């Protein structure tokens, strides 16, 4: 690429990159840990990850953890690569913080560091959840094991030299309803190096959730794709 800052970030994501995810969680005092392993191919926006609850039964539904459990693997098309904050922060990485408000239920607060340790991309997360209903849709495990595709607007946060985003997820309830999960996110670089501050744009995501037939632990197999879009005034003019 013409931009050596783009080149630097992209060089770290060429090919297939191994991923480690670590989550320590406490929801209403229900403590748990999650480990995940797999690989990402940013050229395709493609994640293949297998997560295990290493402490026993997961006390919340797996779909409620998808957003928490690596946006540096998003596909940014060439015309947008100068807008890829997530890769530009590497290898030192970024902090990803969220609050996720489940309507008429509790909230998750998450803090994670996403960085390289050698050739492995690590996502190390702490999650705290409070004010849940012990018999509600989350602690009562009333959600379908699936994840609806959706689109999310990414905005520069110039003052924190990072990005912010807020977006709604709707988890399907077994009874046919939906449980809203209202996400507030912010990302800021680790360390004092430079980053690419993006124009506002969108990420589109789809996720397939499955089970490993040979796995006896509580677990989730995730096939996730994330693709960036927008910044199209110039590109669209090429075809008029």
């Amino acid at each position: 690429h013409t931009d050596p800052m783009v080149s630097k970030g992209e060089e770290l994501f060429t090919g297939v990159v191994p991923i480690l995810v670590e989550l320590d969680g406490d929801v209403n005092g229900h403590k748990f840990s999650v480990s995940g392993e797999g690989e990402g191919d940013a050229t395709y926006g493609k994640l293949t990850l297998k997560f295990i609850c290493t402490t026993g039964k997961l006390p919340v539904p797996w779909p409620t953890l998808v957003t928490t459990l690596v946006l540096c693997f998003s596909r940014y098309p060439d015309h947008m690569k100068q807008h890829d904050f997530f890769k530009s922060a590497m290898p030192e990485g970024y902090v990803q913080e969220r609050t996720i408000f489940f309507k008429d239920d509790g909230n998750y607060k998450t803090r994670a560091e996403v960085k390289f340790e050698g050739d492995t991309l690590v996502n190390r997360i702490e999650l705290k959840g409070i004010d849940f209903k012990e018999d509600g849709n989350i602690l009562g495990h009333k959600l379908e094991y699936n994840y609806n595709s959706h689109n999310v607007y990414i905005m520069a946060d110039k003052q924190k030299n990072g990005i912010k985003s807020n977006f709604k997820i709707r988890h399907n309830i077994e009874d046919g309803s939906v449980q809203l999960a209202d996400h507030y996110q912010q990302n800021t670089p680790i360390g004092d190096g430079p980053v690419l501050l993006p124009d506002n744009h969108y990420l589109s995501t789809q996720s397939k959730l499955s089970k490993d037939p040979n796995e006896k632990r509580d677990h989730m197999v995730l096939l996730e794709f994330v693709t960036a879009a927008g910044i199209t005034l110039g590109m669209d003019e090429l075809y008029k």
